[PDB]
């Protein structure tokens, strides 16, 4: 799971919106309501969209995101990027990096000096999103965060992999 300002890419209607987890989960609890589930609360989207990867291939397509999932949690852990970008998310929360091979670790197993993942971003603001191009970021520091705050999940039924609007392969 995702740190609450984490950003994210979507359409919804055939417009983009770059906006944090916690944004767009609180747009759609005021548009569609929460649900109580497990120890969390969800959100059910409609015409939501994101864009996916295909890692073997390269094309990148459209493809519908149903539900946000939020819940409370104490540590996350932060993994900074050279860049100055930081992935802030939960310990087991899958990674791609390219290690010997594009391999999904799990955050908690991430180290400095390891390469993450991405597309140039650029392909998303093109009119038409069709073949990424692959960009490798590497992680300068990982490390534990005093989080005590909401996570947000985000199901996406087709597909493992989301674009962050920095090109980053996010796990759903």
């Amino acid at each position: 799971a995702f740190a609450r300002d984490t950003e994210v890419y979507y359409e919804n209607d055939t417009v983009p919106h770059m906006e944090s987890i916690e944004e767009m989960y609180s747009k759609y609890a005021s548009m569609n309501g929460e649900l109580p589930f497990d120890n969390g609360y969800a959100v059910p989207l409609d015409n939501v969209f994101v864009y996916t990867l295909d890692i073997a291939s390269g094309e990148i397509k459209k493809t519908r995101a149903s539900y946000i999932y939020r819940e409370k949690v104490e540590k996350l852990i932060e993994i900074k990027l050279s860049s100055g970008y930081s992935l802030k998310v939960t310990p087991s929360h899958p990674v791609l990096l390219f290690r010997d091979g594009l391999q999904w670790v799990p955050a908690a197993e991430v180290k400095p000096g390891d390469v993450v993942v991405g597309v140039r971003e650029e392909v998303l603001r093109r009119r038409i999103i069709s073949k990424g191009e692959l960009e490798f970021h590497e992680v300068s520091s990982v490390r534990i965060i005093d989080y005590n705050n909401w996570v947000y999940d985000l199901v996406i039924p087709e597909t493992h992999n989301f674009i962050a609007p920095n090109g980053l392969v996010l796990h759903n």
